[PDB]
């Protein structure tokens, strides 16, 4: 945020992600979208 820089609002909806996102991925980028998933969603569980 240097002296208020210009730029389109077509970037990942994350504070630590300067990559191009996409509506499908809820705005976020594939990377973020995937990660978001609950780590450990295997088919089996006890
Ligand atoms: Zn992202």
């Amino acid at each position: 945020g240097s002296s208020g820089s210009s730029g389109p609002k077509q970037r990942c909806r994350a504070p630590a992600c300067d990559h191009f996102g996409n509506a499908k991925c809820n705005g976020y980028c594939n990377e973020c979208f995937q990660f978001k998933q609950m780590y450990g969603s295997g088919p089996s569980s006890g």
